Formats: structure tokens, sequence, C-alpha cells
């Protein structure tokens, strides 16, 4: 219904609260978007308790386990670049 | 007062938003952070509109913008792995 297959619904009050953040007029667009960036920087890490059983054998794994926390939201990303990138003219077309 | 120099203050209202969707018991602790990556994908792909003047220019560089993107919170995401992995010693010895 309002979401097909994905989290949409959820994940869009995630940024329904970073947009209370950018209300504020002399606050940078950029803070906002950091902001997200370290929450999901501390909260997405919390996994990597769940890697391995000794921090040893943990910390070993901390490029391996951080490899798909990276790259792992990039397709998706460039999945809403698109929506800028090719729509463009269409935006420029509507700027007058 | 509530952070030092970084937006400690701010991205912990992010987090907090994952916490009422957390607060399903039936839903794994997973389905929040994917649900904050999802977000984080779609917060990002915004900047990429002021990133260049054409489409031409600005779609040959998403993979430059989104490269600043994935391997950036990447320190901080560490940042967080060594605290949770130096305390191993003491959390698995707060518990049984």
């Amino acid at each position: 219904s309002n979401n097909e297959n994905a989290f949409y619904a959820r994940a869009t009050e995630l940024i329904k609260l970073a947009n209370q953040q950018n209300q504020n007029t002399e606050i940078q667009t950029g803070e906002v978007s950091a902001s997200f960036m370290w929450a999901l920087a501390r909260y997405n890490a919390w996994f990597g308790s769940t890697s391995f059983e000794t921090k040893e054998q943990m910390q070993a794994k901390k490029q391996e386990m951080m490899d798909y926390y990276m790259d792992r939201y990039k397709e998706m990303l460039d999945a809403n670049m698109e929506d800028y990138i090719e729509n463009f003219d269409h935006y420029r077309a509507t700027q007058k």
C-alpha cells in the first residue's frame, strides 16, 4: 500500500526527524545530513557485537563487517541520484 | 552543552526515532538500522543536485560524491567498533 516490499514508511520517519532539525534558519542543510550520517555510524556498528564471540576475532573483522556498511546503501543512494540527475532538464525547464 | 564540537545532541534524535520503531518486540533491531540505512541514502543523494551545473558533468561525478558518503562515515563507524571491542573484556565480565 504505502510501502511496496521495503520499509519505506518506517525509514521515512527517520528522515522526518531530520526535517525538524533542518527547520532552523542558521543551520546548514549539510549539518542535518551529517547528523544522520554520524547517527548511522553509531547505530549500524552495533552489529559488530554479533560478528564474533571474542573481541580478538571480532576486531579483525572490523573492516570486513564495515565493507557492507559503506557500500550497501550506495546502490540505493544512486537510485535516488537519478531522481535529480536525469530529471535535471525537467526541473531546469520548470524554473522561470 | 549537550555536545562538544560535534552535533552529538542532534544525531542522537535521529537514532531516537529508531528507538520508537525498535519498541516493536516482534521486529529485529536490524529492521530499524536498515531503515536508517535506506533513509541516509535518500538524504545524501540530495547533495548531488548542488554538485555540478549540468547533468552531463553531474552524473559523471555521482560515484565521486558517492565516495564521500560510503567511505566517510566509515572512520566514525569504526570509532564505535573499537568502543564495544575494547570493552568486551568489560561487558563479558558484567554479564553471564
